[PDB]
């Protein structure tokens, strides 16, 4: 399909970006070349944390978020740092009300569809320039991408309601 204007966006540790990229960007270049995404890496403002952008098809974006979450595995258990690594996803706070529903019905209802754990940065922790929350995703590798692919439907649906009248008008 065409890729979509939203790309996926994810907080990965710092520790876990040069396994990404890897020997002369040679990781970073195939998974790009496996899910057809471009792929771009950068700080957040609000040392630890790095952010990573993907923007593909939506089917592309949960393969490239399969792929980083299991390099992030393979380095955090070689390093015997960590062995579950928890998927970070940053959706601008305009459409989180959707993800999450009246009282988080609609986001209880996706951790029991994929069988993880979701948790979503405080409203109280946004800056005037950075409205994006963190949605924290525990889990399976597998059981994570379902709940990628979930939250990120229920973000492109809000984004495209959202914008549906300015682009009629024009």
């Amino acid at each position: 399909g065409a890729m979509v204007d939203i790309p996926l966006r994810l907080l990965v540790p710092t520790q876990y970006v040069g396994a990404i990229i890897g020997k002369e960007g040679a990781t970073i270049r195939n998974i790009t070349k496996q899910t057809q995404s471009k792929i771009d890496v950068h700080r957040k403002e609000n040392a630890a944390e790095k952010a990573i952008s993907v923007h593909s098809t939506p089917e592309g974006c949960s393969s490239a978020c399969k792929m980083i979450l299991e390099i992030m595995h393979k380095e955090a258990k070689d390093t015997k740092t960590a062995d579950e690594v928890p998927l970070k996803i940053l959706a601008h706070n305009n459409f989180v009300g959707r993800l999450i529903g009246k009282e988080g019905r609609n986001l209880k209802k996706v951790e029991q569809d994929t069988e993880t754990k979701i948790t979503i940065s405080s409203l109280q922790d946004l800056t005037l320039y950075n409205p994006e929350r963190t949605i924290t995703v525990k889990g399976a590798i597998e059981n994570c991408c379902r709940a990628e692919q979930e939250i990120m439907k229920k973000v492109r649906e809000a984004y495209e309601n959202d914008v549906a009248a300015m682009s009629l008008q024009s």
